[PDB]
């Protein structure tokens, strides 16, 4: 079966850290949700402490769907917030 996991990631950076994790008409499929996955998610890091994981999706950035968008705008999405990023996430295995 698929189990979709639905999380929301809030992700609160000190000044000296990153993040830690990287990226990349649509059809979906349980199998890939959504457009903008996750590819790397540096344990320990950011990222991985809100509870984000490799191959977790990107359903939504800052409030904004990003279900069908492309990878230069949902980055400008990240990078908006400076030092703090909210995600709506799902995980499905």
């Amino acid at each position: 079966d698929y189990v979709i996991d639905d999380k929301v990631a809030i992700l609160q950076k000190r000044d000296h850290e990153g993040f830690g994790f990287v990226l990349r008409e649509f059809t979906p499929t349980p199998a890939f949700p959504a457009l903008q996955y996750l590819e790397s998610v540096d344990v320990e890091g950011v990222a991985w402490r809100a509870g984000l994981r490799t191959g977790d999706f990107l359903i939504e950035v800052n409030g904004v769907n990003v279900v069908k968008v492309g990878h230069k705008q949902v980055v400008g999405l990240i990078r908006q917030g400076g030092n703090r990023l909210v995600m709506k996430v799902v995980s499905v295995t």
